[PDB]
Parts: structure tokens; C-alpha cells; sequence
């Protein structure tokens, strides 16, 4: 995992990518295609380009580079946002409060019960199965942080 | 992993919690502490509480319930938001484009190469490490989705 400061450095450099996304995206693809020509075969639109100059002249290759970097940027920013909330919680519950994963399962069962008790008409079998999976996914994400911290839990 | 529909059902029900977060949080904690008394022992501030009246009478237990549910709902929403961007990308790259994890490694390395190249002043060893990890974290996130979709990446 990244630390808090590492995620902030990822976000800072992506701000620089976005100030010239077309140039960055073009350069990334050319670098991939020249360094690893077998990749270029996946692109039915691009595989006729034989030289770096030909690649640089393609408005379509440039447009696809912008699509890739925009998609990646968005995923990185959403990961960073989730990590900035998950990491402080894992940190405190591993090192200060020393909470086993099993106890997070017990509280997840209590949440599911309270939601079902309070909102039966909004919390049928499908909704309940979805929430059970979301809280298991949450525990799994905390468990991965506990591991990085060496807390067995 | 949850499907998009499952994430939407989670966020739909969480809307109901938000309407009375403190009441939900009080009920969740009392359910937890009554079902699993060893969890109450982890709270130095609450472990003296012996009866349900005493637990309902506690100003701080109720405030803590709202803290806990507020923090979980923010993590769930941020996880859903990340999944809503990552899942479509993994689905197309697994099923339509059929891109191996190793090609995702090649593009990761191209991005780090181009960032190093176009920002000579800025992108030093630490920042480059942070991006390396962030792209491996991304490849790992895709690889987990690939598994779910039964695509060998
Ligand atoms: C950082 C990694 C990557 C990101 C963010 C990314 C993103 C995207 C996006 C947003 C699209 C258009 C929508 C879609 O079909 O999902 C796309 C299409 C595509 N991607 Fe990727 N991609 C990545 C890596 C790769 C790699 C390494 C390859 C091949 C070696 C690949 C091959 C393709 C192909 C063949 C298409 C369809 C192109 C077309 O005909 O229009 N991608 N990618
Ligand atoms: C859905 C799962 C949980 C969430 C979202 C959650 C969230 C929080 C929050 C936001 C705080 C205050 C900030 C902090 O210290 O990190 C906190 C404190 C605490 N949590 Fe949790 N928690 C969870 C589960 C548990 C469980 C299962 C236990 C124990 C059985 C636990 C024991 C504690 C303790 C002892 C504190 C310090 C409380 C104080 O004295 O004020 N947590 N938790």
C-alpha cells in the first residue's frame, strides 16, 4: 500500500499530466508501442503505423492516449479517496484499539440485523446479500491494511 | 466483489441510515455489546456499563455510534465510487480486448518512463516509487476483477 504522502504525490503528478494530457498520452502510447511492439497488435486502428513519426502524426492515437490517461487518472483519484478514509481507521484499530477482524464481523452482523429490523421493506434478501458482501469487502480491505502493519488480528 | 447493481442496493439502504444515524448507531452498539460482551471490554470508556438502560442513558455511547456509522458510510461510498470506474475497465479489458496483466505492466512502465522524461525537475525517486506502487495497486485491482470474471489475465 501507499502511505498518505505517497498518494498525495501521485495526485500532484497527475495534475501535471492533466495540464498536457494530449502530449502525455501520445508519448505513453508511442513508448509502449516502440518498446513492446507486440502490444500494438491489439489495436486494429493503430497497427498499420510502422514508425515513431507515423505514430506522432496520428490524431486518433493521440486521442486514445488521452482516453487512457483520463480513465487511469480517475481510478487513481478514487483509490486515493478511499484509502484516505480506510487507512486512518485501519491504523487506529490495529495499533491503538487492537480490534480483531472477528470483532469487525460481529459488528457487521449487528449492522445487518439493525438494518433489517428498522427497514424490512427496503432490506429484502437481495439488499441484505449486497450489504453482507459490502461489509465483508470492507473487512477484507481492513485485513489487508492490518497485514501491511504486521497486526495479525 | 460486488456487481454494480449490488453496490447500488448498498448505497440505497445507507440513505435510510443517514436519516437517523445516531439511533441506528446506538442500536448497533448495544446489539454488539449484548451479543458479544468481550467487544465491550475493548472500550475503556464504556466497559463499566451493565444494563440496557445504562447503555441507552450514555451520551457518549450514542455519540460514538454516530461516529462509527458516519465513518463506515463514507468508506462504503468511496469504495463504490472506485468500483464504478474500475469495473467497466476490467470488464472490457478481460472480455473484449483480452489484455494480459503483463501488458498492463508494460504500459505502467511506459507511464513512469514518460513522467520521468517530461518532468526532469520533479519526479524524483520517492514520487516515482509512489507511482510504481499506485500502478501495481491498480494492476492488482484489475487482476482481482479478472479473477471474478473468470478471465485468466
Ligand atoms: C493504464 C492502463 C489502461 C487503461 C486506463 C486503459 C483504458 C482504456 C479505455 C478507457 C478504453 C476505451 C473504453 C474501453 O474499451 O474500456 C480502452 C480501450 C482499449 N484498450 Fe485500454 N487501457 C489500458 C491499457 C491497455 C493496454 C496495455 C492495452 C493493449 C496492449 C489495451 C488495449 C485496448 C484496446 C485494444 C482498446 C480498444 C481500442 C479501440 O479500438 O478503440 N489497453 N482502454
Ligand atoms: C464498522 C466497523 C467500525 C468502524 C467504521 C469504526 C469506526 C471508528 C471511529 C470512526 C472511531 C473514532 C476514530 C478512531 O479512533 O479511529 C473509532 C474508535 C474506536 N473503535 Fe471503532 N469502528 C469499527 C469497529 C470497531 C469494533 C468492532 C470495535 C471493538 C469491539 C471498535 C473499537 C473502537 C474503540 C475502542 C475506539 C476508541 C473509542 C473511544 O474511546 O472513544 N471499533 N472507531
Amino acid at each position: 500500500g501507499l502511505s498518505d504522502g505517497e498518494w498525495q504525490q501521485v495526485l500532484n503528478v497527475w495534475g501535471k499530466v492533466e495540464a498536457d494530457i494530449a502530449g502525455h498520452g501520445q508519448e505513453v502510447l508511442i513508448r509502449l508501442f516502440t518498446g513492446h511492439p507486440e502490444t500494438l497488435e491489439k489495436f486494429d486502428k493503430f497497427k498499420h503505423l510502422k514508425t515513431e513519426a507515423e505514430m506522432k502524426a496520428s490524431e486518433d492515437l493521440k486521442k486514445h492516449g488521452t482516453v487512457v490517461l483520463t480513465a487511469l487518472g480517475g481510478i487513481l483519484k478514487k483509490k486515493a479517496a478511499h484509502e484516505a478514509e480506510l487507512k486512518p481507521l485501519a491504523q487506529s484499530h490495529a495499533t491503538k484499539h487492537k480490534i480483531p477482524i472477528k470483532y469487525l464481523e460481529f459488528i457487521s452482523d449487528a449492522i445487518i440485523h439493525v438494518l433489517h429490523s428498522k427497514h424490512p421493506g427496503d432490506f429484502g434478501a437481495d439488499a441484505q446479500g449486497a450489504m453482507t458482501k459490502a461489509l465483508e469487502d470492507f473487512r477484507n480491505d481492513i485485513a489487508a491494511k492490518y497485514k501491511e502493519l504486521g497486526f495479525q488480528g
